[PDB]
């Protein structure tokens, strides 16, 4: 199951990249990755790491939306058809019913499209790899839950579909500070940059 | 880079899994993976962990082969193109231009599928999720390097194909003993099945 997940400090302090890529506010889409109720209900919403993750991605979405950043949202439909969930339910057993909604704090806007999402990666059964490539958009900053399953396969998938991915250390939260800075430390050392909310608001400007 | 692989013992204990699936010889496929000299050859091969994995696999292959499972291997590609490598090569450096065979204790044979890797994933750029489908296998066996690298990626994307992946714990290893076990860890939690070479060799028969 997903736990009941005890409050915990989003982390400052973030690993080395491998790589030296910059956000271009002309390659770079957002992503929101599974902000639903749903999600964030597994936390106190009032406790850390959530005030905090609110604040900065809503503070990176006011960014991206000034700068010509496109930005995508990701969310679980309700009551999926098991044989359309697949495997999933062996490990999460049949998954959420209600809550589905974009939490307020977040809500998406007329010009955020908004994925369905079938799999830990967005790619997965969505249009996302086609847009992207359609609209020659290369770079995806990634924010969102939960660190070390839906946002690392996401990585990992942009990854190896040649986009490069930008996660951001503290504008994504996890079922613990642990498994938050080892999914931060895999990320920089294999599969995308990670990036402060604040370096990544200066490299957008 | 890939380190200077220090030795280390193949780990015995494995993680509980959290789900029942049994590999099934009418459905699985057994993968060797990137068991080329070049990655090989990070590791002295004369010291643990090296000649146990090689023991392992080489009695999976065998019963794999008596129990009519389809083998199949990865194998990177010599001088790729940089652009066919893509962001890859800023992790890794331009790759490898030798060392290109299956390492001789797990050669090929003559009914057993060669693959071109491209990328972390095994189905990536290549024909794998196409095979499986079309021969209705639905249970993908994985041995072979780096637990936490292609393994782990191969698990997560076969997983998300719905296809069931079963990682052999003894029948594969890593840069270290910790990224062998976490990884080993991560999968029998969110993406599949961990099981001995033993175990897998047992429930084959
Ligand atoms: C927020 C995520 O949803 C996954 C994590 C746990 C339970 C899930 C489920 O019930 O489907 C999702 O697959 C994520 O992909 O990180
Ligand atoms: C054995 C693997 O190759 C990868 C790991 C390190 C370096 C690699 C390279 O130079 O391309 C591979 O991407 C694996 O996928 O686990």
């Amino acid at each position: 199951a997903i736990p009941k997940i005890a409050s915990y400090p989003l982390p400052v302090s973030l690993p080395t990249n491998k790589v030296d890529w910059r956000i271009d506010a002309s390659r770079a889409v957002l992503l929101i990755h599974n902000m639903q109720e749903y999600f964030v209900h597994y936390f106190d919403s009032q406790a850390e790491p959530i005030p905090s993750l609110i604040k900065h991605i809503q503070q990176l979405k006011a960014h991206a939306k000034q700068a010509g950043i496109p930005v995508v949202y990701t969310a679980q439909p309700a009551n999926q058809d098991p044989a359309e969930r697949a495997l999933l339910s062996d490990f999460w057993g049949p998954g959420l019913s209600e809550e589905t909604a974009i939490i307020a704090p977040l809500a998406p806007e007329s010009g955020d499209v908004q994925l369905t999402k079938w799999r830990y990666s967005a790619f997965k059964k969505s249009p996302l790899l086609d847009w992207l490539r359609e609209t020659g958009r290369d770079q995806l900053i990634i924010t969102g839950v939960y660190a070390h399953i839906g946002i690392l396969s996401t990585a990992l998938d942009a990854f190896m579909f040649d986009i490069q991915p930008f996660v951001i250390g503290d504008g994504v939260a996890d079922f613990s500070l642990s498994d938050h800075e080892f999914s931060l430390r895999y990320i920089s050392g294999r599969t995308g940059a990670v990036k402060s909310t604040q370096q990544a608001c200066l490299e957008i400007a």
